[PDB]
RNA sequence: UAGUCGCGGCCUGGAACGUAUGCGUGAUAUUAGAGUUGGAGUAAGUCGUAACAGGUUGGGGUAGGGGAACCUGCUCCAGAGUC
């Protein structure tokens, strides 16, 4: 019976042309959010989803969001790089509040792949401090890096090869990441 | 750095919907069978001549009349005789 109160809460965030507002739930799972961002094609729809559901996004939602941004970059014709860049700037403090406190290596690697996927040919940028701090936070624990997949680690390497400027290859945090990843991968070379 | 914090895992909650189920009121299906009528079968109860040159020349047809076989019209067919 409280669907109209839910709808008013939806109306208070997103204008009235969105199909998300009929679809809205407060008690959403992130699984459904990853699929619902996987169902959209236009940057207006991901903007609608972001201002509806900024509170419930963990790192998988950011990764699927960046893939959908690349998807709209090659399939939505009305693309604005400036709106994409300010939205990509809005993605930062959610990461620093949540994903730098609860990021497992899988999730963080998925996001960094998604961002390098955005910067891939067929220019959008993030701050490099977040990229390095995500790199050291995904590898801060040895044990999950021991159980990691080779696809994950080389995907992280391709992300760090695509995102970083050449002046920052001498940074110590990248070297700490390389230390950890060599100490993991040289045992499971085969 | 010591009560925070908690996107995420486990938990009292309401609820559309969802059998079997009850007096209404439909379908298909079943044998019981009141009760009527027809087909068939049968050595000796029985009334007349349909049928055959065959003794009123019969009949596919549609209605009438008679205790019974039946006959009465109207076009046809000759798949009844026969010069």
């Amino acid at each position: 019976m409280r669907k109209r109160e839910l709808l008013n809460e939806a109306r208070a965030l997103v204008p009235e042309g969105s199909g998300w507002l009929e679809a809205y739930t407060r008690n959403i799972s992130p699984r459904q959010l990853t699929w619902r961002l996987g169902k959209r094609d236009s940057l207006a729809a991901m903007t609608e989803g972001w201002q509806l559901y900024q509170g419930k996004f963990d790192t998988v939602a950011m990764a699927a969001l960046l893939r959908r941004l690349r998807h709209a970059q090659l399939q939505d014709p009305g693309f604005d790089p400036l709106a994409a860049q300010r939205l990509l700037d809005d993605l930062v403090p959610r990461l620093r509040s949540v994903g730098l406190r609860f990021g497992k290596l899988r999730d963080i690697t998925a996001y960094l792949h998604a961002l390098a996927k955005l910067r891939s040919p067929a220019l959008l940028t993030q701050p490099d401090a977040l990229v390095l701090d995500l790199a050291v936070f995904a590898t801060r624990n040895r044990t999950e890096l021991l159980h990691a997949s080779p696809q994950r680690l080389a995907t992280l390497l391709w992300a760090l090869m695509r995102l970083l400027p050449p002046q920052l290859y001498g940074s110590e945090q990248l070297q700490v990441v390389l230390d950890r990843m060599a100490l993991a991968s040289l045992g499971r070379l085969q």
